[PDB]
């Protein structure tokens, strides 16, 4: 289950405690300078609701780059303290390890009410499991050491609260062992388990998936694993030429085509009737005769289907027209695709006027999630964030969530 995991705000006993923090500080340093703060000011709700609600050390632990279960400074967390600081308002106390006594010395001897950021987890293998020597030799973390440095993380504090979602897939030390009595979420990582929880377990039904992308093959795990919950799909993108081939034996000229992806696509079709799930696959397409943004473009039926040598680049104004009566006939909407070429503004329509539908049917009551990449990239570009129910920044986690795989950071949570 996703919807009954225990969150920062159901927790009551705060005041005088020493809470540990998993959060995801993997920001992008070129010599010292923090180029991107967006994921540390993200964490910000989080540490003042524990400033707020009077704990006494509010520790921080994550990671960031690649140091490979190795002390590598490169990938220290140093300059993240400092400009968490700058961003409280306070000093912010950076810590050289994150395990021992010396560790928690310093830590007890910090101002009350303070934060603390410990050094990057995965310097230690036990964090991740395994990693690799200086030499380039494969080391592994035996059973026992992973559970003695669970042991040492879950001494530092009394509450665990993990903000960290985008490393929930991962069996990782900092995501399965910190064994406290209350292992709650943080607000990042309440909100991703509440909307995905949402569109997944009782949705507000017709439940709908837009999927869309470059290929079929990359998709196959997580189409077949919708068809489980789905009442209507959406196939666009570059993977529907696949389709549209397949299915139809449509010409599609020098348009995408995915040799793995085509040998299942019989299969999905084959699931979907088996679900009784409404698949939507674009009728028309906008072609081009050069793979560039000034190309001559016409649009093309799927009757008439593409000519060698041109390439389908976007839906085309009929399947444009068939979004609407699919999109705003939705309760739930699970996005998880552009439908075009949308890096090129004259192949961008079709994607644009499906963020259109998908705005207006959550104005009138939908509940829309945007599962990342490309799809959160177009929803950034056309600054409408604020107009979809919840973006999604958990990556690989998120991914792995709409493919039904386990997330162990989530199970490892306390139930509500
Ligand atoms: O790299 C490419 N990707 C695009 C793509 C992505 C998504 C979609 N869509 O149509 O939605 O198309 N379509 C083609 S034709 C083409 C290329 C691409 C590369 C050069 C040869 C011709």
């Amino acid at each position: 289950s996703l919807g009954n995991k225990l969150s920062i705000t159901d927790v009551k006993a705060i005041q005088g405690k020493k809470v540990l923090v998993r959060v995801d500080f993997n920001v992008p340093i070129e010599n010292g300078v923090i180029k991107d703060t967006n994921r540390i000011t993200a964490t910000l709700p989080t540490i003042h609701h524990l400033k707020k609600e009077g704990a006494a050390k509010i520790i921080l632990i994550s990671h960031c780059g690649r140091p490979d279960g190795t002390k590598n400074l490169k990938y220290t967390l140093k300059p993240v303290a400092e400009t968490l600081g700058t961003l409280l308002g306070e000093e912010v106390l950076f810590l050289s390890d994150c395990v021992g006594e010396e560790v928690a010395a310093q830590i007890n001897q910090a101002k009350d009410n303070s934060v603390i950021l410990l050094e990057n987890l995965r310097f230690h293998v036990e964090e991740e499991g395994k990693g690799v020597d200086a030499a380039g030799n494969k080391i592994k973390a035996s059973k026992e050491d992973m559970e003695k440095f669970q042991n040492e993380l879950t001494k530092l504090g009394d509450v665990f609260i993990n903000d960290a979602f985008g490393t929930a897939h991962r069996a990782h030390s900092s995501m399965v062992g910190i064994k406290m009595n209350v292992k709650a979420s943080g607000f990042l990582m309440k909100k991703e388990l509440e909307y995905f929880s949402k569109a997944l377990e009782n949705p507000q039904r017709p439940l709908l998936a837009i999927l869309g992308g470059a290929k079929v093959s990359d998709k196959i795990q997580l189409i077949k694993n919708l068809l489980d919950k789905v009442d209507k799909m959406i196939i666009g993108g570059g993977m529907a030429y696949t389709f549209k081939y397949v299915l139809n034996n449509m010409k599609i000229g020098d348009s995408l085509f995915d040799e793995a992806g085509s040998k299942i696509v019989n299969e999905i079709m084959e699931k979907a009737k088996a679900k009784n799930v409404e698949i939507y696959l674009p009728v028309d397409f906008k072609v081009a005769d050069k793979f560039d943004n000034n190309a001559n473009t016409k649009v093309v039926t799927d009757e008439e289907g593409i000519e060698d040598k041109w390439m389908g680049l976007d839906a085309g104004p009929k399947s444009i027209e068939n979004y609407k009566d699919v999109i705003l006939s939705s309760k739930t909407i699970i996005w998880n695709g552009p439908q075009g070429v949308f890096e090129m503004p004259n192949f961008a329509k079709g994607s644009i006027e499906c963020l259109n539908l998908v705005i207006e049917a959550t104005k009138k009551g939908a509940i829309s999630i945007v599962g990342g990449g490309d799809t959160a990239s177009l929803v950034e570009q056309q600054q409408k964030k604020n107009e979809i129910s919840h973006v999604s920044t958990g990556g690989g986690a998120s991914l792995e969530l709409l493919e039904g795989k386990e997330l162990p950071g989530v199970v490892a949570l306390s139930s509500k």
